[PDB]
């Protein structure tokens, strides 16, 4: 009755695509689903990656009975190297479940951060395994085709009912590794009755079905076969299926594959070791291939953190240290832009063409296919589960809304669909489902020096300047008061008002001296009036830095 | 032989979509094709619109024999209110040709800028007219279906051959005003021999044919008919065909049409007067409709300058003074985002859904169709003209390149295709076509106070701060030297280095005093060393504002 209710607390991945992490709780036992990162879009220079704030988990660490990872994509496990130490410290006994490849990639990262091997309790399971979590949760994972092998959804059985989480998925009828989705557990759950459905909303706006990775492999074979000279291919480091497809295409035309990008080299190494990747010869470095005929070279590349942008941007503008675009090169962008980078990629494409390269990119060219289900696939899942409650996930509000409308057009629509938000606390009972509160939530920014180096504050006033400009007022508080006003990125109309600013500042400074006021109070007497005056006369709110010095 | 060559100088519209203006010259006679503006993408706050720099025209004004306008879209005539006074002053005898609607909208704008009626010599012509320009140019305009009535291309006959300019176009088989494209002149030119083709590259990446404005009108009728309450529709003020379609849809379901947005009210007024728009009742204001049942109201709106963004952004965030979104409202974005605003619109869409509105937007919903030709239409034009030379225009580099590849796949590809750039000078002879130089070119920024208020400089260092932050060093040069260092939007790692900055600054200040150096030289002694030190220790180049005051 009362004590019977599951709490679902999303800390990332809701209303957005990235840094996925969802907390599940029944009474005093918790388990977490994934812990990803989010890549920063350009315009946020210096930032290497974003991670979810996990205050709630740091506070309730003792109640965490397990951490479950659905697959090895950066936005699902990418944050763990930072989050685990924040929650448990340098070590923990807590079971961290994941498939072979998922944990394989995770260890590569943990190790890379100085985390001792075996410091954390990683339990390798099958993509289709069943695991008991504490006294209240029985998890039945099921394999789903996606853009990385060993990907799962999970049927979450609780004391008050079943929750089906589709995980990230598409229903690829012909996956590159020959491992089709396993829907038995999902259909079965549907027939018994699904209380809540949490499903991938990425392509809820798209009619039809997502093309198979096999279609892309064949199209990649096609365009690479016709390439005159060198071929560059960019994609995420974790897109193992795409990488295999490229490798196959290269090998079909006698090309040797070189690889650039720390993360991708690392992940491919692991995939090769574990058997997920196969290469007839081997993977080379840029140097080892620098002297081969153009027609015999294919380069696979991505950014240092695993995303293509930084390397595409360098090939286009700043210039890359180990490689450079030349007329005749063929560049294939075999991935889609991170949300917020669409038009930054367009500029890269424009610039790449001007360098003389034949650029092939999506959606104009079929050199990429989403790793997520389109409407026909989502409808199949909706009918398979016919959930009482529905919580669209893995997508921005428009994606979530469109999935809601899609669900509402089914034979037996959900009793209710909530639009999930990060930090929201959802209460689920056998008969109800609602948001009952919130917990601290947000994002931490990471760069070469770790977390904290860059902050919301540093970014907030970085925009205040970018959009309004700067006005520096230098005041000398003494018996010989002096005021100097200078500005930057400020409107000319406003600049011509700096003389007036200077004078009203002097009066404030002189008056401040007379009253024997502290400098900070004199700073205020200057700041406020000047701020008011300027907006009242320009409609702009430039950043006003008043510096008052006694002397 | 020698003296025989036409010079084509693009000052805007090349390698981009917007602010179109192309200069044509033979010996000492010039004529200009259009003079548009470009809308600013968000991120460039304060800026109302962009205009082409016309130094070349201001210098050679005496040689200008005519100005020809192809249609009334803001990116073709929108800049004229600024450019004409810059080139000729308050008045000019120069013939400015354009169709009835084109000149109708132009006068509305000129008047709005204080330009006396008749100050400029506007010659109304038919969309299919023939006009003589000076001694060397004979222009044969031809009607082309587009997103505004009275739209033309032009066959430019010169002493060394024919140049076909498609103008902006698509081949709509069923235009809303029943005025189909007129291709006789184009096909005829093709049969006689076309020396150079200048064609609309907007959709050169798109296979097939662009949907008819009639398809959209019918789809708009469809979605508006099912709307429960109020309906908001956003689009450009100059999209007369779309406006008529919306008006028809509203009238079919007994809805009254209100209109918000100065520019759109102005343009619709003119269109109604001239007969291009028809309304069964009349157009109302927000107030006049504020008390009608939701189901009987349809609002047509756009930004003050004619673009939808500012009004969509206000309906979503800041809040609009005269109207507000409420649960149940239906909002239809019946236009595509300006280049660079795609993801800004996505945020608007997300926010609009969260306000409880049913949002319909392209491409997810067929509530908009491009006003430009897709590949099948472009191929038809290519075969119709089979030009010797080709100059893709009205699109960014990727659009231009794709059109080039498209041309190269034809039966008789052009002898050569050049990728046009703004400011480039192209020399055309009966046998050759090449870039032979450049002229000053660029963009001027316009806001409420006119041109110059915002500048490249103001923007350049506005980005330097946005991406690197600020470091203000305040130094008092006297016998009691004092140095204070403060920063904003600067990396914490760097901030912890402000103490060191402070000290190396003091030493520079004290040494400056000893040498009796001028303050500006002391500023340098501080600036440079500090700049070097910090990048050498953080890899960042923050803006360093050194302020040295004697006292
Ligand atoms: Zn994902
Ligand atoms: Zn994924
Ligand atoms: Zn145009
Ligand atoms: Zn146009």
């Amino acid at each position: 009755g009362p004590q019977d209710h599951v709490e679902i607390i999303p800390l990332g991945g809701m209303g957005e695509i990235g840094k996925n992490i969802t907390v599940f709780r029944f009474r005093d036992e918790i388990f977490v689903l994934d812990g990803g990162l989010a890549f920063p879009e350009e315009g946020m220079p210096g930032v290497d990656l974003l991670i979810p704030r996990v205050d709630y988990l740091i506070e309730h660490r003792h109640k965490i009975k397990a951490w479950v990872l659905t697959h090895g994509h950066e936005d699902h496990i990418g944050g763990l190297p930072f989050l685990l130490p924040m929650i448990f410290g340098k070590e923990s006994p807590v079971p961290i479940y994941g498939a072979r490849l998922t944990l394989g990639l995770l260890r590569g990262k943990l190790e890379e951060f100085g985390l001792r091997p075996g410091a954390f309790n990683l339990k390798e399971i099958s993509p289709d395994d069943r695991i008991q979590v504490g006294r209240y949760f029985t998890l039945d994972l099921f394999r789903m085709t996606h853009s990385i092998p060993d990907n799962s959804g999970v049927v979450i059985r609780t004391p008050i009912g079943t929750i089906v989480h589709t995980g990230d998925f598409k229903l690829d009828p012909t996956p590159i590794d020959g491992k089709v989705s396993h829907l038995a557990k999902v259909a079965q759950a549907g027939a018994e009755g699904v209380l809540l459905l949490i499903a991938d909303a990425t392509n809820a706006e798209r009619p039809g079905y997502t093309p198979s990775e096999m279609e892309i492999a064949k199209e990649l074979d096609r365009v690479i076969g016709r390439a005159p000279g060198r071929v560059f291919v960019t994609t995420f480091a974790s897109h193992i299926h795409r990488i295999q497809s490229v490798i196959w295409a290269a090998e079909k035309y006698g090309r040797k594959v070189a690889m650039e990008g720390r993360s991708m080299l690392k992940f491919s190494r692991i995939a090769l070791e574990l058997g997920y990747l196969k290469v007839k010869d081997r993977l080379y470095t840029l140097e080892e291939v620098k002297d081969l005929p153009d027609h015999q070279v294919l380069i696979l590349a991505t950014g240092s953190q695993g995303q293509p942008m930084s390397v595409l941007h360098r090939l286009a503008f700043e210039g890359h240290a180990k490689m450079a675009i030349k007329p005749g090169d063929t560049v294939i962008l075999s991935s889609s832009p991170i949300p917020g980078n669409e038009e930054a990629v367009n500029r890269v494409i424009n610039r790449l063409y001007a360098l003389g390269a034949y650029v092939l990119y999506p959606p104009t060219y079929k050199v990429h296919a989403s790793g997520h289900a389109s409407q026909e696939e989502l409808k199949l899942i909706l009918n398979l589960t016919t959930p009482r409650f529905f919580l669209p996930w893995h997508g921005e509000v428009r994606h979530q809304m469109n999935f809601k409308w899609l669900a509402e057009s089914m034979s037996r629509p959900p009793e209710k669909t909530l639009i999930g938000e990060n930090g929201a606390v959802y209460r689920l009972t056998r008969e109800t489902f609602e948001k009952v509160g919130e917990v601290p939530h947000g994002v931490l920014y990471v760069d070469g020096l770790g977390v904290g180096d860059i902050t919301e504050e540093i970014l907030a006033d970085r925009r205040h300047m970018a959009e309004e400009g700067l006005v520096v007022i230098t005041a000398l508080a003494g018996e010989d008061p002096v005021v100097e006003v200078v500005s930057r990125g400020f409107v000319k109309a406003g600049e011509r008002l700096l003389g007036e600013v200077r004078r009203m500042a002097l009066e404030a400074l002189k008056n401040g001296v007379r009253e024997k006021k502290p400098l900070e109070r004199i700073r205020d007497d200057i700041y406020y009036p000047v701020k008011k005056f300027l907006k009242k006369a320009t409609g702009r709110d430039p950043m006003i830095l008043p510096v008052v010095i006694e002397g």
